DNA sequence: ATTA
DNA sequence: ATTT
């Protein structure tokens, strides 16, 4: 009755081509999947919406993209996934990289440098270190890379069963 | 050596055509003027910078443009002038309207209704009440109107004398 | 409406 | 390059 899978993604980059091609496919395997479309902004961290599904979910599946470093809601929300993970390691994380290399995620260089070049003029001098030391550890787990050739269809089918297999076999 | 005039204007609307046309002319009347160029943002209200120049000035001249209520910094900056005025009524205000009618600013209608249509989704429901009641009072005092035809070179000189006349005679 |  |  509660949520079992919680997603997360960029705003406009991958909201209507691959993320959607997954959520529909997942519902055809009978598992209630939670994704949110309201941009929040009504504060700094809303209550019984995001913060509800975070502690209720089971298998966090963050979909890092190429511009995932700009929207200040995304990072400081991901800093809550990996922080809640280190408390109880019973739940897992299955990142799915996208277009970008799996080397510009462990050092925030390359396509992210312009992002943290302007985020350092507004926020604290230590909060930024709280994002990087949390964004880095995500780039060390397992994950399906998707180059410019891989057919963005079977990857969805191959990655749905790997999420359903942790439900039937328990 | 302290400030005697403090301005405030919309950003990319009236920064490089009329305000600078006026700021130089004031500098040829030997009166030290203060305008700020950095976008600030670094916090909620900077300490010994903007909030210092308010108490040091003497003749506030807020230049209400056409979309002066969209930039979230401007309003809560202007709400600071009219409050400092009522506590120690030694200083004055000489607003200079621009494009906008003086009847679409005493009721927030028209080109401003679109601005206050979305601020109810982001900020607190009471802070808006204090701006709506502070933006109205400014639109009651004196003020040179400048339509679409008035020679903006003539009003600059005419508005220079009215500022200097309040200094020599003490 | 959107920018966001 | 802003800017939420
Ligand atoms: N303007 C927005 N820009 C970028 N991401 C957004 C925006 N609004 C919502 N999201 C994302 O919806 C997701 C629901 O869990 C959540 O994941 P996120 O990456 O923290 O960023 C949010
Ligand atoms: N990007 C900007 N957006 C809106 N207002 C700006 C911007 N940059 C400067 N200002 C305004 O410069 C003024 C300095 O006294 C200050 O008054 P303001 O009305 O708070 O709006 C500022």
């Amino acid at each position: 009755v509660e949520y079992d899978v919680f997603l997360s993604f960029r705003g406009p980059d991958t909201r209507k081509q691959f993320t959607d091609f997954l959520y529909h496919f997942l519902c055809y395997y009978k598992i209630h999947t939670f994704r949110d479309d309201d941009e929040l902004r009504k504060g700094k961290e809303i209550g019984p919406n995001l913060l509800r599904a975070i502690d209720q979910s089971k298998i966090y599946v963050p979909i890092i993209s190429s511009g995932y470093a700009d929207s200040k809601w995304c990072l400081m929300e991901l800093a809550e996934i990996v922080r809640r993970q280190e408390e109880d390691p019973r739940r897992i994380i299955l990142p799915i990289f996208y277009m970008v290399d799996p080397s510009d995620v462990r050092h925030q260089t390359g396509c992210y440098k312009k992002a943290f070049r302007k985020h350092a003029n507004k926020f604290d001098g230590q909060t930024i270190q709280n994002w990087k030391d949390a964004l880095k550890k995500v780039g060390d787990l397992k994950g399906w890379h998707i180059g410019k050739d891989d057919e963005q269809g079977a990857i969805a089918d191959k990655v749905s069963a790997d999420i359903w297999s942790h439900i039937s076999k328990e």
